[PDB]
């Protein structure tokens, strides 16, 4: 059977083809390349190339899409074109999967969207432990974009819940000018700071940080992005800094291996930075989310043989036949993709539950030192290497 | 329209300009006001805001005003209020995830001044504030920004 | 006491260790210290005499 899927992204003017869109269609040439998983199914795709920060664009391609008719739509990165697409989506009855964090409203009542983006309250709760495991005082938060204190809405709120004390720090409109906060940071003598940026922020105030004279044995970084094994911290390994993070991508398994290498020369397409400071040749956690989205949807879609794509109207609220049935199905799978183990809050859309690894920078470069959970608390087995007879 | 339902807003937005008109005055929400300002920036409609949204520094439409304040400002003056009572231990309370947006000054303030800040938030039902000012009771906290 | 090639290969082998920080002092017997480039070590704050 022919199955039909929305695919929104956010095109760059010229240059080559979008990351996650390359996920997107890779995940579906993928599926349909393999025959134990939707067997007498077929999937096809309708990309659509929509501006930056708009919403009504996304809306025109939304409703275009409704009148093609599809299963479901993969939406976009920005806050306000994801939230027009849920409310349209959730307005017809269509699945919402959407691949980043946005901010919600909590008197939002929409019920047809799932996020597989980890949630930042859970997030910032393992931040928290890790935190209290190190026995830390004075912590600095730099946080990049005005969005993220709500990234950070558990972390900032923190009175007198544990002995710690915090000053919060915001980076610059320009990308280059760290180094007035980085000489602030200096002369403040704070040395245990928590950079909430996307990877790439990330590697120019890590090269901002060396060329301020930062990487001594002194500082203990604390990055709240996954994507820190696309940095290349070659000209850092030697330094003494501590540099402790967090990893979703489960590269362990072998699988995972595979798939990832079955990327990269699809990947390897694109020509490196050598100024980003960013290690070329591998995924980012949005591009192996998406390839997980379409998985969850895909053995979502199995478990529900009856599936009729009707095309729809804007101009009119008329919802979709399967909407809920399809709607919970999608709402309890439990699919074990390149993150590891999915499931969903069954009173959300949110993925509150992850197994998460704990790396950090020594002098053979990065490496897996503990793990998180949510149900249970920090494993970290180095403080787990004390084993008496 | 309904709460925060967008794609009604956005309906009736389409409506409205159908029916022909000089500007609009647009919702009181955060997610329908986004919609309306996006869709009327595309049309080259003046859109008119009374009450204060959450701005992605991203977005590069021009074509809406804003007559609320602005938290900016309301900010640094409760910054300079804060500095005229010469307090030291202030306990902000906050009930909407957006107030951190609206009140960041006063957070970013304790890196360039002397200050101690104890944030806490409102819980999602209105009479459970009994809880909370519990910990106001143990935590010995008499200088409340609300 | 090294050619000026070799001090830009020590200093450069020293920053990829993070040794020059405002604590450091480093005296060069060398007089072609003005050919040398100090643009990433510049805003660390080195005395390099
Ligand atoms: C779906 O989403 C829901 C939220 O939308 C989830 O509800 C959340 O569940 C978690 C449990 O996993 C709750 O976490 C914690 O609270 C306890 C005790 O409460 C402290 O918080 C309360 C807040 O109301 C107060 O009432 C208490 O008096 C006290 O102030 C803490 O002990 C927990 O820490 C435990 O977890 C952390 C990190 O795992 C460790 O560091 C701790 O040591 C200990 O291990 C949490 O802080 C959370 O409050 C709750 N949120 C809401 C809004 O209800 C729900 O679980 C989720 N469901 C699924 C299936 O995912
Ligand atoms: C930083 O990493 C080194 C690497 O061996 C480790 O010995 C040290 O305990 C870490 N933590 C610090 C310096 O706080
Ligand atoms: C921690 O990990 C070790 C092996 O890595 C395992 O034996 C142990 O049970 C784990 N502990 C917890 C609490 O998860
Ligand atoms: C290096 O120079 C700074 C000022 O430029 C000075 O304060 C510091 O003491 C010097 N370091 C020494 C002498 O070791």
């Amino acid at each position: 059977h022919v199955l039909r899927f929305g695919g929104i992204f956010e095109y760059v003017e010229s240059g080559p083809m979008g990351a996650e869109e390359l996920a997107f269609r890779f995940a579906v040439n993928t599926i349909n390349r393999n025959r134990t998983l939707l067997p007498n199914t077929t999937l096809t795709y309708d990309t659509q190339k929509i501006n930056l920060y708009d919403s009504f664009e996304a809306s025109k391609k939304a409703c275009d899409q409704l009148s093609l008719g599809v299963a479901a739509i993969f939406g976009p990165s920005h806050s306000s074109s994801a939230n027009a697409v849920q409310s349209i989506c959730n307005a017809l009855g269509v699945p919402h999967i959407q691949t980043r964090w946005k901010h919600q409203v909590s008197d939002n009542k929409d019920s047809f969207y799932v996020s597989l983006y980890p949630d930042f309250s859970s997030l910032s709760r393992a931040i928290l432990d890790l935190v209290q495991f190190f026995k830390w005082k004075t912590v600095t938060v730099v946080y990049d974009d005005s969005t993220g204190l709500i990234r950070l809405q558990e972390l900032i709120k923190a009175p007198s819940r544990y002995n710690l004390r915090l000053k919060i720090r915001q980076l610059p409109a320009d990308t280059k000018d760290a180094k007035p906060l980085l000489k602030e940071m200096k002369r403040g003598k704070e040395f245990h700071v928590i950079f909430d940026c996307s990877h790439e922020m990330a590697a120019g105030i890590l090269k901002q940080a060396l060329a301020m004279g930062m990487m001594t044995e002194y500082y203990h970084y604390i990055f709240t992005t996954l994507d820190l094994f696309a940095l290349d911290v070659e000209p850092y390994r030697y330094s003494g800094v501590n540099m402790t993070g967090f990893r979703i991508l489960n590269t362990e398994n072998t699988q995972v291996s595979s798939i990832i290498e079955k990327w990269s020369m699809e990947r390897l397409q694109a020509p490196p930075k050598p100024d980003s400071g960013l290690l070329d040749g591998f995924m980012t956690t949005d591009a192996a989310l998406m390839y997980d989205a379409v998985h969850v949807v895909s053995v979502a879609v199995q478990q529900f043989p009856q599936m009729t794509v009707s095309s729809l109207q804007c101009n009119r609220h008329k919802p979709w036949r399967f909407g809920t049935r399809f709607m919970s199905l999608i709402k309890e799978a439990h699919w074990e993709g390149l993150t590891g183990r999915i499931t969903f809050n069954k009173t959300n859309g949110l993925r509150t539950d992850f197994d998460l690894d704990v790396i950090s920078l020594k002098e053979e470069g990065l490496e897996k030192i503990g793990t998180w959970d949510p149900a249970s608390g920090l494993n970290m087995t180095e403080s787990q290497k004390g084993k008496p007879a």
